[PDB]
């Protein structure tokens, strides 16, 4: 049998590491390892987003699961949505831990603009937030941009192509959260040396309603990849629609870097 | 049809709401409306159970859920495991609210002894917590026993009838908890007026490694019920592991109170 890896699988805003509860058992029944990390105010995290207002407070169990990593282990990297920002941050910093990033239905940033660039050029292009709430919170440094989806928009927009047993589960478990837009437009650009040598590739649904096939194809001819990986059916929300297909994506990744 | 009812489903200690994910869609599919209470330092609430130092503030949720229901509301109030404790002190202060207590799984106390009675007598013949970490919190109230479980004794004894998916769920999702045996140990007596005015019916699980037959059959013997329900093969976590089969006897049970 072929080499195994570890993959370190990253989460979305407002979610947490349960939302890889289908995809974990796959790919360890396949024989590879897999880390599930639950960021800051995220999950079952006891802290409220508002004590966590930036994004490398935010991102810090990222960054201690791969600095616990022993010598010379590297990972598949997976960051989902928001979690692309994550793995670009802990690329910046390990990029020897890491074999490939996987930005999944994800926020691909650059090493030109600010970090926020991909975030603010979706915000102003989005026009379906229906019952999310959005809200503010005041901090020594400045305002903290909030958000806590509301259910009709995760059904239309994220979930529609989930067992309604998932959307309930959604429903249950989602948390106010932020997508650190000001942090983030006050970061140092991500640097070529570290997040730019790293290997990446990009994993799309063919049906996600939040992160549009044509703004992918955008940020892609801002910051190329590797090679495009497409999940057909997939919603937003792809390893709960289709968890198979998923890992059929992530297999091949792996034996593209064995 | 016949007219449908409003179910309010409480969860066991170190869980939350979040079980209940497979069972609500079959409900509501079949007309009734749920409400899935998530418990003081439970699933995502805020707190964690240091700050949560009686059974009655463990308890405020529910008891908000139902202080909230219109005038001449009453419900199908279903306590699972440690759940059985909370729906019998909902009871005695509520019980013009609730058609009928569901124990499922659950602790069933009595009016004779003081509330820990039940599983005080549980705790002295149950051995093999496995790698379950129990510790020590000392409050204003005494001395509160805290658990969390472990993967293995989850596996073995709660999850085993599940499928893996639902396993490696509940171990992203767990938190520590308390039984409260203390604070219940102390408390006043359950009421025959409040709680013990109040129908009641016991479904239990064939393959429950934690609650086991004989001890139940002591519980309904010590403390009579209105009718017993039996799920074949379902495990401690019936509700994940037989769900359709655990609609089908909550199904029985409100055509007997309709
Ligand atoms: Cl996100
Ligand atoms: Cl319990």
């Amino acid at each position: 049998m072929e080499r195994k890896h570890h993959f370190v699988l990253v989460h979305n805003a407002c979610h947490g590491a349960w939302i890889w509860y289908k995809l974990k058992p796959l790919l360890e029944s396949a024989g590879h390892r897999v880390t599930a990390v639950e960021l800051a105010a995220s999950g079952i995290d006891p802290r409220p987003i508002q004590a966590v207002e930036t994004v490398d407070e935010y991102s810090k169990p990222l960054i201690e699961t791969l600095k616990s990593l022993p010598e010379n282990e590297e990972v598949i990297l997976v960051g989902f949505s928001f979690g692309g920002i994550n793995i670009a941050l802990a690329a910046d910093i390990f990029p020897a831990k890491i074999k490939v990033l996987v930005f999944l239905n994800a926020f691909l940033p650059d090493t030109t603009h600010v970090p926020s660039h991909v975030l603010d050029k979706l915000m102003e292009m989005f026009g379906g937030w229906g019952d999310t709430e959005f809200s503010s919170h005041e901090t020594r440094n400045g305002t903290m941009s909030l958000l806590k989806m509301g259910p009709k928009f995760m059904k239309a927009r994220l979930y529609q192509n989930c067992p309604i047993e998932d959307y309930e589960l959604a429903k249950m478990l989602h948390r106010q959260g932020s997508l650190f837009t000001e942090d983030l437009s006050k970061k140092e650009k991500f640097s070529e040396e570290g997040y730019g040598s790293v290997q990446r590739v990009y994993v799309m649904s063919s049906e996600d309603k939040i992160i549009p096939c044509d703004f992918i194809r955008w940020m892609i001819d801002n910051f190329n990849v590797s090679k495009v990986y497409e999940i057909d059916g997939g919603d937003h929300m792809v390893m709960l629609s289709k968890p198979q297909k998923l890992f059929d994506s992530l297999s091949a990744i792996a034996t593209d870097y064995m």
